This record gives structure tokens, sequence and C-alpha cells, in this order.
């Protein structure tokens, strides 16, 4: 879908469908009251019969009206006076972008200027929201499946001097959802297919076409060959074998110290990583971002890990592999270490690494997790701009001795209390060299059930938005 | 809402709604046809646009259209040009009823005359299934909620030939929803308001408002006098007491013998067995009908029954009470005995009996057994031309073993195999007097949730079928 | 042992045993009282003492009687005047052998032709079940255990007219349970030994042991070459490789369409194919008989097949693997579209496939589910015929839904509700292009404990019988 600002009048644009809002007890904004009267008040006449109450996201479409030069128009609630909360302006896209796949139109105008969203500025946070949830919501993963939509095109209309900052919004929102279309391609896929050795073929062949980027691939005799007994236990029960995949963008000065994104492969920790990529790519952001992402498949056999063994990391910290399903904390580990040879000035690791955090925190928000405060804060901010949320918990060092082992330096698990918390700071004692943050996405990377399961593509837009604040765009 | 059925021409009629159906193809029949014409090819005009596919419930609402009498069209899809299943149509209905439900129009007119349904004529079938589609759709529970609907009246356009057949569904239908409504309102009161005393108080004021119906409500020291000791146990550890509630409609000849519905009212069963007995009051249907409720709360306390009790039961034959949560088949083995006095023609027990039926047959078909063939087939009958489907499992004597006990006469509980089928054993050990079948509604009674969630009409559809069926209505 | 009919009188046949019956009140049928007269009226005499009270199964066992040529005389109790249902004569017939099999006699005369049997002619029906009964008991599987019976012959006397039924119904019980004896013995063998390999190279030998029979084995580069990606996925985990096996036996004319057989071999499904084939080769029937054995073993490694899998059956249609223990389905579907190939006129499947079942309809009785219902009612009769009953289960399409899968064409479970049908139901979309029933024998092809732990033999009596109707014989 191509996407275009323009900041003519709505009553004069020739379109497939026109869209304006219209609220409680029909109010009519400025926008839809020059619709309405562009239409000899056709439109307050169908308003005034009653079947739209106005509600956000209700709709009632018209047919071919004298005097405009749409096809339609639909109408769609916008609710009471007050400004919508952003989950209320997405569901409002979202009920209109509904209507518009099922209508064989080949474009429509958005003239929705009128609708205030709270704390958005009208030009750039309210149209990032609105052009994230009109592009994602085109995906599509019908690749195992036994029609292509008529809407090629979409106009959004605003006043002329908010036309450039709706313009950045769109550029950012298209870098965020082609991201977040490779991150839920990825997830999507299924385990017989999307294994380490895909994972690697891709990051190949997305280092071919990108100038700024060169890709390494470590396989499984050097994760064992650096030391990263953790890496390796986790891998060697499966006939799979696991990949350590590095990803170097420069795109930033050479002195610049590079940004470390490190992503749990097991994989949406992964797919995320690389889904941020691919949007640092189109943006062309002038940071240097290395990518990690540690893949394994973690499988039953007469050569798997078992409960009980001990194994030397790559730090030289041991660790008794208490549980061998607490082994997303285990590639990572390794993997913090190899962080440190960047340079980095912060490494955040990305993970579906504990079922406590939908306990803790469900299904809407991302827990988060760090040594560092201004780091730990730049990425709640970054999520509360991008409406991609996290919240912090806390690493005191009190939990730190629920990891404690009679044999090794540490344990893998922690016990039933505080189990994200736990993860989070077996992790820790990796990251002392740098500014570090862990973002347990357990609850958010993807939907269980229902039609709409599948992977969500969070937290892209957390990420891509904390590296759009770095290279200040 | 009022139902009524007409045979004027659908461009003539003045309306708030007209409804008519659009095939895949944009593809019109003839009622559908004579509309567009009527409009000035306004309809196909606004079909060649392609917004509406015409899939089976799919809509396109116009506002007025120079030429008709109808405020709105609503254009609804009726799919390929291939008649529809029950399911199909049923549906296409309910999407007809929920777009009508929030609009502002008093009435409205369906001309779905055309729509063919697999099986069904097209008059006294088709419409049976629509009209109890669209009246128990208008079901609403808010009572323990801290806005009425504009839809008040709708017609039915059929062909002069067909009209009386429609109305003989409309009339039909509307005993069964109306049925099925008092259900509803039974199953879905909470607990604490619905117990036995308050279902007796029901009953009772159910038998002063009928002249043909009588009422007696035996208390606890009735059950325990009669020899009652199973239905005794089961009530004894509540502060809330057991009743057995008889209600008596004497429609038939005199001499004619009753048809007697037991239902289990622990309570949709009992529920069913009322909302049954409600739409025969309103047909008048020309049978006697005796309905016995068995009714008590099933609750732990320092003096409930206990695991290894033996009782004797009103017929005299010994029951271990193995299980207390097999309480069902304990106050309906004494209500079978008490059916004994009214010298039956047809004995059928309703109960939400047995998880196990769930495991069987799931939420879509009830579990029918019986000890008489053509009673057995008369209410799969009934079930399939009501679409609201049984279907029989075997009482087979290999089963009865599993109720052996080694102190009384039988136990309660036949262990994990054929669960369903051996508390039909069970009750059938007390049936052998006359012609008896059970249903279990363990799995159609309710919607558990799912997200909307509660009391179906399920048992009232089939069990005023076969009582139509049997009264040669 | 060696099974013969003659007919002439009891008291006049040379032999080691004369097993006679005896009702209560030791009322004695003219068979029984023509013995008593000959033995000077010894029976009676001991009769009046009260020994045998006469229910059915219980015995008095005399020394030489004057009069007579037996050695000894078995009385046997024939209980009430009733005719006797299938499960007391089988037992009463299981009592007979019991005793003989202790003695030390060589032969045996059963001298039971004035047992009335409910619903079965005195000479073919009856004798089909004590045949059956009587051989089938001979069993023995000492294999791994680190005496060899005197009786060898057991002569049934029957009135001249009735002889040449007997004698069918002793060549039609042979074939049965020499055929229930080759499947008790494959079921019995333990997993180490019996691997899909073993079975193969079973049938490779019966094909070379029998003219009109042709055995062809697909190993697993076939399976997989041809596509088979559900029956490839449930054997990749294994040491053991999976094997379809093709017996074709071509006993009718060349044009005749042939009947299917389907067994699940993971594998009481493909014993109880191997026993009707045997039985049928037996019989010499003149019919075309396709058997088709889906082999392989189901066990985690670290190349098993994992919840979440995506496969392409041979159809082209995918599934989603949800569940890794629902294997059997999996190699099923992919042999039913095998079985387009052979363009047959009835494809039956057997399978011991859901714990469900169990629930459903217990130990005694077969699930049968289909497509067609002239094939459902051919085999409920003749199970109904040869004692080994099933009972059928619906596919209604409401059903189907449970198996959807939001990324592939369906999923291999449809929840705790209905699992047998939802079991039949993936299996009928593969079913389409012919007449297909699917046997769910989870609850008839083995006892699990006490001593009779063991395989049963079931079906091999329901699909001989259908196969001796189809033959006409």
């Amino acid at each position: 879908m191509e996407l275009v600002v323009k900041s003519v009048a709505a009553a004069s644009v020739k379109t497939a469908t026109l869209v304006i809002p219209v609220g409680e007890n029909r109010k009519l904004g400025a926008v839809a009251k020059a619709v309405d009267l562009a239409s000899e008040g056709a439109i307050s006449a169908v308003l005034k019969r009653g079947d739209l109450a106005g509600k956000p996201g209700q709709t009632l479409l018209l047919q071919n009206l004298q005097g405009l030069k749409a096809e339609r128009v639909l109408l769609v609630g916008s609710g009471k006076d007050e400004a919508l909360g952003d989950r209320t302006w997405r569901k409002l896209v979202a009920s209109v972008a509904g209507v518009l796949k099922g209508l064989n139109g080949a474009d429509a105008v958005l003239a929705l200027d009128d609708v205030a969203v709270n704390n958005r500025d009208a030009h750039y946070g309210k149209y990032r929201l609105l052009a994230e949830t009109l592009l994602d919501g085109e995906y599509v993963f019908d690749r195992f499946k036994s029609e292509p939509r008529a809407l090629k095109k979409v106009t959004l209309l605003a006043d002329k001097a908010g036309q450039a900052e709706v313009e950045r919004a769109v550029k950012h929102a298209s870098a965020i959802a082609t991201g977040m279309a490779f991150t839920r391609d990825l997830g999507n896929l299924p385990p017989n297919l999307c294994h380490p050795s895909f994972l690697a073929e891709q990051a190949k062949e997305l280092g071919k076409a990108h100038k700024a980027l060169k890709v390494e691939v470590l396989d499984e005799k050097k994760i064992k060959d650096l030391g990263m007994g953790a890496f390796y236990a986790v891998g060697q029960g499966s006939d799979q074998p696991p990949r350590l995949i590095v990803l170097n963008y420069q795109g930033g000065k050479k002195a610049d110290k590079p940004f470390v994104l490190v992503g749990k492969g097991i994989m949406c920790g992964a797919a995320s990583v690389f889904g941020t990529l691919r949007a640092v790519l189109e943006l062309q952001l002038p940071v240097n971002l290395v990518c990690l992402l540690a893949c394994a498949e973690n499988m039953p056999s007469g050569g798997a890990t078992r409960p009980g063994d001990i194994v030397t990391t790559m730090s030289g910290q041991t660790v008794e592999i208490l549980n061998t399903d607490a082994e997303g904390r285990l590639v990572l580990c390794d993997t913090l270490t190899y962080a440190e040879r960047f340079k980095p000035q912060a490494v955040i690791d990305i993970a579906t690494l504990t079922g406590a955090c939908i306990v803790a925190l469900g299904s809407h928000t991302t827990g988060l997790m760090g040594n560092n405060d201004d780091l730990v804060g730049q990425l709640l901010d970054a999520g509360k701009r991008a409406d991609d949320r996290a919240w912090q918990l806390p690493l005191f060092d009190e939990y730190q001795e629920q990891l404690d082992s009679p044999f090794a330096d540490m344990g893998n698990i922690g016990g039933p209390k505080a189990g994200t918390i736990t993860a989070g700071c077996f992790l820790s004692r990796f990251a002392k060299a740098y500014n570090w943050a862990h973002m347990d996405i357990a609850g958010t990377a993807w939907i269980s059930g229902g039609k709409d399961k599948g992977a969500t593509g969070r937290p892209v837009p957390l990420l891509t938005q904390y590296l759009l604040d770095r290279a200040g765009a």
C-alpha cells in the first residue's frame, strides 16, 4: 500500500472512498462540515436519521453523492468530544481499514485532521500510530494455505503547515511496519523450516543486499572453540546445530561506539532484531548497530544436556544447568560476553524469556531490566512514544542469592519467586562491562489464540524508536 | 418483537428497512430483481462497484432510494446458486438481525423468498428456523446490570400460496422462542436467588396463570416420607431444602395417557421442562403433559451425604453413593419411580448429567438413550426437524456391571469408561414400567463461556417439536 | 484342535467326554433325556441329589456310566428355559472348554442341540459363536516363557437336516479364529521385536505362501518421495524406519472394484488387517482385497517432529501437527490418499485411535464413522451377526471447525470435546474420493490387565463377516 500526504480540501479530491469522522450527537468538526456543505447537506441529512451513533469506530458508508468527487463516503465515529487515547485512535483506524479492505476501491482519502489524540501532536505522533496501524494491518501470511485487495493507495489530508511532519511520521511508520512484517514472517514460519541455519541464510542474504552491512555466522564448532559452554550445551541435543549470527551495520562515524542488539533465537527476540535492522537500513540511520542473534533448537535426545550438568561459560564463570528449559539465558549469557569486543555504548538483549513475565505484566507491556538507569529510561520513553510500552522491574541484589549453587558459580534457575527478575539477574552477571538492558517479550511477541494468533512484531517499534532517538531523527 | 407475514410486493412496502438477498457475482433472484427495477437500477449500479461479494451473511446497507417506499435497503449475501444448509441460513438471519438491531428503524421487512434452504420446504421449515433465530436473538438478560432497541416489528414477505404455512412456522417458532426465553432466564439466574424454593414459587405462579394447569409442590419431608432415599440424600447437605415440583397440564382427552417430562433441577433440565411447558401452553396443544422437576442444591456441610452411604430408593432398590457428585441421577431415579403413578405413554428425563457427554458429543448434539426404540426415534426425528439435534448412545447390557456394588443393589458410578452410558444405565433400572428416554444436555444447555456465554434455548425446540408431532400439529 | 460334525445319537458315540446340557430344576431336553435313558436313569439319579443347580456354565462331571460309550459325561447348566443371549451362550461354551482343557481326554462330543440362542438359527449362527469361542480359546502365546493339552478333537452333534449349516459355521469360525490368532500374536509381540520392518517381513513371507497374493513394501524414502509428509513426520523420530505395506489379493473378477482395508500400524489395526486377510485366504473368497498397513514407531529424539510443525500431506492439504501423539491419523491420512489408486468400492480404516472412544463406548463396542450410509450399515450388520459389534458416531459438519488452524489447512487435534468424532473428521478430509468408513478399536483391540491381558483379535470377526457378506458366502 502506498501512503501519501496532501493538503487539498477533502471535498475536492477524486477518490474511490473519502473517510471523515463524526462524533456522538452527530457532531461535525470543521473538516466534516465542509464536506457536508459540498454535498448540499446530504451527509447531515443521513445523519439526522440516526443510524450512526458516533461511538469510536462505528461506520456508515454512503454511495455517490452529488457535489463531491468521491465515489463513496465512509463516516467513522470518533466518540465524545474528548481526545482519544492511543488504543481508541488505533482501533478507529483499524475499523476504517477493515471496511476499505472489503471494498473494490483502488484508493482512499482519510480526512481525519479534526480528531484529537491525547498527548500527541496533530501531525507527527498522531500519524505515526495511524500509519503503522494501516500498514501493519495489510500483513498476510498465507504461504502454507492452498485474494489481492483492491486498495493500493491511501492519501492522508492535513493542513499545509503540518504536511512535512505527517510525511516524516509516514516515513518512520513505513520503516517500522516493513521491519515488523519481516519479524512476523520469521516468527510465524514453522520450526521445521525456521531453524538456526535458515536464520543464518536469511542474514547472509540480507548482507549481500546492503552496502553498509557485513554478516558473519559462527557455527557450532566455533561457538564451542570460543569457550561458549552454555550456548553449546543448549544446542547439542538437536540434529539442527546452533548458529551465532553477527550483522554489523556501520552507519555512524568510525569512532562512534555501536549500539548492540542481542536476540534470543531459540526466536521472536532474534526476529525483532532482524526487523529493527531492516527498519534502520530503510531509514539509513547514522548509527553503528551490531546485531547478535543467538540461535539454537532445544530438543531432547541421547546426547542432550541433562539437569545437573555444569558448564564453563565464555566469561569463565561456571553455570549449573538445573533446568534445561531455562535455555534462553544460556545462549544469551555467552553472547553478552561476545558483545564486549564491540566496545558498545549500549547492549540490549531481547528474549521471550519467562512465563513469569506474563504473570507480572500480561500481554500488553514488555518487562524491562538493566544495569544503567539512563539506558532503561531511554527505552521506556521510546516505548511510550512508539506505543509499544515496557515497564521496569528491579534487579535488587537480594534476588541474586536465589541463583546460588553449592557446586558452580551460579545455577540457571531461581525458584518460583520473582522468576522474570531472577532471569534478569542471571544475565546481569555477564553484562558488567557495558550499559545493558534486558527486554522480556514472552507476553508481547505473539498472540496465542483466536483469529488473531501469530507474531505481533513487537518490540520493533520500541527498538526502532530508541535508535531514531539516538540518531536524532 | 412483533413478527407478521404479508404477501405484498417488496418494492411497494412502507418500512424503515427492506432486506433482500444478493448472490455471488451480483446475481439477483426474482424478488431482488424486482426491487432493483423499481429502484431504477440503483441496486445493480451499487453492486457493480463490488463492495458486496455476496458470500452468505455479508451486508451492504443503502439509504433512501428513488422508486422504493423503504427508507433503507439492506442487501445480504446468499452465496452461490445452491441451497444453504441450516447453519448457514441461520447465520445469515442472525447477520441481518445484528445490523437491524443497531439501526434506529422501528420496523423491517424481510423479503428473502428466493433463498433455498436444503431439505426444508420454502414456507414452513425454512421459516421455523428464521423466526426462531430472529426471536431468540432478541433475548436480553440485563437484570443484574446497573438501551432498548428501536426495532419493534418485522414483516416476512411470502407469496400468497405459502402465506398460511409461513404463519404456522411463526406461530410455532414464537412459542418455542418464548419457552426458550423462560428457560434461559432460569438458567442464567445466579444460585443464591434461583434455588429449589424459588423454582417452586415460579411453578405456583405459572399454575395461577393457566386454567388447564395444576401445580403441586412436595417439600423435603414429603420426599423423605415417600421413601425417596436417593433424592433426600442429595438435598440434605444444603440449607436450601429440596422440592419435587409437579405441573400437570390436561390438554388431551381424559383417558389419553400423558407424556411425562422429568427435569434435573440441581438446573437447565428442569428449566427446559418449564420452557417446553410454557410453549405447549401458548400453543394449547391437545395432549396431557405432566412435568416433574427434581430440585435440590448439592452442598458440603456437617450433615451432607458422604461417599459410601447406602440409601433405599423409593422403588426399594438400594444405592451405594460412591461419589456425591453423581447426584443428578439420584434425584432423577426417585422421580422416575414417582412418575409410574401417571401411567404414561412416554417418560423423557432431561439432565445436565455427565462431563463425559461433552467428551463424546461436544457442544452441538444432545446425548440420547432409552428403553424404547420408537420413542428414541421420535426424539431424534424431532431434533432434526427443529434443528436441535440429538444422537443415540447404546445402553448395551455389558455396561450394567460397571454399576455393581458388593454391598448394595447398585452403586451410583461406573468408572472412567463409558460415563454417559453408565449414567443412562443407572437410570434405566428405574424406568422399566414405561417407555423412557434420557437426554444428557451437559454439552448443549449453555455456552461456557466462550466470550458470549450463558444458557442456550436448547432442550426446548426438540421437546416442543416432539410434542407438536404427538399432538399432530 | 479338529472340529467335526456328526448326526448320530449322543449315547452311541465312543468318546472321552460327552457334554450335555441341564437346565434349572434339573430340566432335561430331549437330547439329555435320551442319554439319561441310555444310562438307565443314572444321570437323573445324580441330578436329584441337587449338586447342579443348572445356572448357565455350572458343571457336574461324571465318570464311566453303564449303558453309555463315553468315558465321562460332563453336565453343563443352560439356565432358565429362556433362549440364551450371545454372551451367556459363549460363556457356557468357554466353561465347557475350561473343564475339557484340564482333562486327559483326547476328544469330546458336544450334544448341545437343545440349547436355544436368542435371534440365532439352530445350525449356522449358534455354531458360528460356539466354534469361534472353542477355537480362539485354544490360543497360547508362551514364546517368551521359560504343557500340550490332551484335547485334540471335538465333535458337534446336530440333526442330519442341520449338519451342512453347522459345517459351514465351523468352516467360517475356523478361518476367523486362525486369523484372530495371527492378529493376537502380532499384537502380543513386544515392540523391540515387532517393528515396521518386522511387519514388512511378515507380509513378504505371507505373499510367497499364497498364489493370489502380491506384496509390495514402500520404505521411508519412498513414503517421503510420494509426498506423504504426515506419514514421514510420524516415523522420523525413531531409529526404526516406517513402512507402508501393500498386500493385494486378487480373488475377484478382474474388473470388480476392490475392498480396501487400511490398518494403523504404530499396531492392532494393522494386525487385524493381517488377520482378516489370513481368514479370506483360508476361505478363498472371490473378492479383490487390497490391504494397506501404515507402519511407523513414534519415538522422542533430536530429530523427531515437534508440536507446531507444518507438513504437506500426499493430497496437497497441509496439516499443523499440534500434538505429536495424534500420530495415527497422520500415517492414516496419507495412506487414504494412496488408496485412491485402486479405484475401490469401499475403504475401511481400522485404528486404535482415541482414548476418547473408550470413554464413549468402553471395551465392548468398536466406534464406527464414515461418509457412506450403506457401507456403515453393512459394517454394523456384520458386527451384529459376528458378535463383534460396532456403533456409529456422527461426523456432523459442526465438528469440523474444531480442526481449524490459523496457519495450515487443518490442525491434527480438535480439543477435549468429541475427540473420537474429530479424529474421524480429520480422516474424512482424505476420503472424499470413495465410500469410506473408519473403525476406532482403541477399546476393543486388547484387554489391559488381569489374567486376561493381551490382544483380543477384534475386529477380525466383523471384518471377515463383512467380506463374507460381500462375497455372498
